[PDB]
């Protein structure tokens, strides 16, 4: 079985590509090395396409199946129900791919007969059949990232028509929002805000008498999902308490469009076909971290790992556990690998156990420690900088439609980095312009929402705690970690930023209300003699239920 067949056709661009950094008159001031950024294309597609194909073997043993009995146990609690027509629209971004069929995202929110109708007629025609491969386009995802050591292709995204995606959503949004936990409990990582990841992770570590932790980089994982894996998938969704009308759209989106399927580019010409996970489908996130979850269990039981507690985001997985001593740790890693490999999901990067926590990274970021004002240590998530910063300096010259600065900062607010250049850099943009008040899309684990910059006091208060406001005495490799990233990219200093923060946080106290807030909270750091930094009274007003609850990557959901 092979993950893709293709036909020859190309994989052609929607629009033009740009490849190189963009530069205005704002760049200089973010970083200096331009040509170290870089945007994916199309034109990479090739190469990517030769990388996610080739065939997939699975050997199931008793453990796989104990595990999955023990998981469409936990599913069989579930009652999910199906969603409206309208609580469906509302689910889809304002600027979702528009259909092929007359009508686009803007129509669908807005309840237009001519989207409804569509919508309603291909429901109808779910339930009726349950055979035909619906069709899908296949694009390559323009993507920044800064050049490596050891530049990347394109990544492919496939999904289908937003008729189809709407219908998802009746049919499973509510199971892949609540399904996950209840079957994977603590393991599911989408449940957890960073703060809450942060504390998961150091209290199992903690649990351990000697920990041991390794993360598990599956080389392309939705290319090794697999036939059996999509069908067992839907095992586990049909245990849930299903209204029929549900049972038969979700059997009928199984064998259609999730198991695999006709692929046409942008042109419309046939590239070939899918027999692996669809990137692009509501599914994709609550199916890989179930996969992932199911193999890594089972992989955790043939090799004898002790007490062994995981935590899934997708197909980001990290297991931390009892060591038994470094050679027999290597071992264990080394069954452990060999069982994912016979599950279908060989490493890309072979596992390497850490016994420093810190070390350890998980969804692109690691656990590290600083103080608060009091001298207190306080654990809190960080990542390595560079993608951030390299995408920063592309939203600096180009409007894009996520804006991964505004996201970066909510998810690591109490970061060096965050804070230093991200809030400096792009509250003195919102100055210069006056868009103080401009809400803005970014995303949280997938999902998109719209965030007014105002709101980021009160947002960073909720989620990291007052002492995000005052982290000083960063750990020495988190320091030179940020300090290369600073040369890497050419970006100025310390003394530039702090500069340029006592600036942004005096025009922003001359503003009064909540821009006032901003600058006494988020740029306490860069004044020499720090002010008082106590609780925050409306920051109780904005809902933030629901935005550290299930993964959403690539199924097109809108919140808000
Ligand atoms: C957000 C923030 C908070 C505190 C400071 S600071 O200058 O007082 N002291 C500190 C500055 C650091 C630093 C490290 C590497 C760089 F490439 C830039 C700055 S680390 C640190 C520390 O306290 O551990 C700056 C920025």
């Amino acid at each position: 079985s092979m993950s893709y067949t293709w036909t020859g056709a190309l994989i052609t661009p929607c629009a033009a590509e740009e490849s190189k950094l963009p530069i205005n008159a704002l760049s200089n001031s973010l970083l200096r090395h331009h040509n170290m950024v870089y945007a994916t294309t199309s034109r990479s597609a090739g190469l990517r396409q030769k990388k996610v194909t080739f065939d997939r073997l699975q050997v199931l043993d008793d453990h796989y199946r104990d595990v999955l009995k023990e998981m469409k146990a936990k599913a069989s609690t579930v009652k999910a129900k199906l969603l409206s027509v309208e609580e469906a629209c509302k689910l889809t971004p304002p600027h979702s791919a528009k259909s092929k069929f007359g009508y686009g995202a803007k129509d669908v929110r807005n309840l237009s007969s001519k989207a409804v109708n569509h919508i309603h007629s291909v429901w109808k025609d779910l339930l009726e059949d349950t055979v035909t491969p619906i069709d899908t386009t296949i694009m390559a995802k323009n993507e920044v990232f800064c050049v490596q050591p050891e530049r990347k292709p394109a990544r492919l995204i496939v999904f289908p028509d937003l008729g189809v995606r709407v219908c998802e959503k009746m049919a499973l949004y509510d199971v892949v929002s609540t399904l996950p936990q209840v079957v994977m409990g603590s393991s599911y990582g989408f449940q957890y805000s960073p703060g809450q990841r942060v504390e998961f992770l150091v209290n199992t570590w903690k649990s351990k008498k000697n920990p041991m932790g390794f993360s598990y980089d599956t080389r392309c994982f939705d290319s090794t999902v697999t036939e059996n894996d999509i069908r067992v998938e839907e095992s586990i969704y049909q245990c849930c308490d299903l209204a029929p009308e549900a049972r038969q759209a979700i059997k009928s989106l199984t064998e259609r469009l999730y198991i695999g399927g006709p692929l046409t580019n942008s042109k419309g010409q046939n590239c070939g076909y899918r027999r692996c996970r669809a990137s692009g489908v509501l599914t994709t996130s609550c199916g890989n971290t179930l996969t992932c979850y199911l193999k890594a269990s089972a992989a955790c039981r043939a090799a004898k790992l002790q007490d062994c507690t995981m935590l899934v985001n997708g197909d980001d997985l990290v297991v931390i556990c009892e060591s038994a001593g470094t050679q027999e740790d290597a071992a264990s890693l080394r069954v452990f690998t060999e069982a994912m490999t016979r599950y279908s999901a060989p490493p890309g990067d072979p596992p390497q156990p850490e016994y420093d926590l810190e070390l350890i990274t998980s969804c692109s970021s690691n656990v590290s420690v600083a103080h608060d004002a009091s001298g207190k240590r306080v654990y809190y998530l960080t990542r390595d900088p560079t993608t951030p910063l390299a995408r920063a300096a592309w939203e600096t010259a180009r409007h894009t439609p996520v804006n991964s600065w505004l996201g970066n900062i909510i998810m690591y607010a109490p970061t060096l980095w965050a804070r230093m250049i991200l809030m400096t850099h792009f509250f003195s943009i919102l100055l210069a312009q006056e868009q103080l008040e401009k809400a803005l899309d970014c995303q949280i684990y997938g999902a998109c929402y719209s965030i007014e910059p105002l709101d980021l006091p009160q947002i960073i208060e909720r989620l990291h705690g007052l002492s995000a406001f005052s982290l000083h005495s960063y750990s020495p490799g988190e320091i030179n970690r940020v300090a290369s990233c600073l040369r890497k990219l050419g970006v100025p200093p310390l003394r530039v930023w702090r500069h340029r923060a006592r600036s942004v946080r005096a025009r922003l106290l001359s503003q009064g209300g909540r821009a006032a807030t901003c600058g006494k909270y988020l740029f306490n750091w860069a004044v020499k003699t720090k002010l008082k930094l106590t609780p925050i009274p409306a920051a109780s007003q904005l809902d933030l239920s629901g935005w550290f609850v299930a993964g959403y990557s690539g199924g097109d959901i809108y919140h808000s």
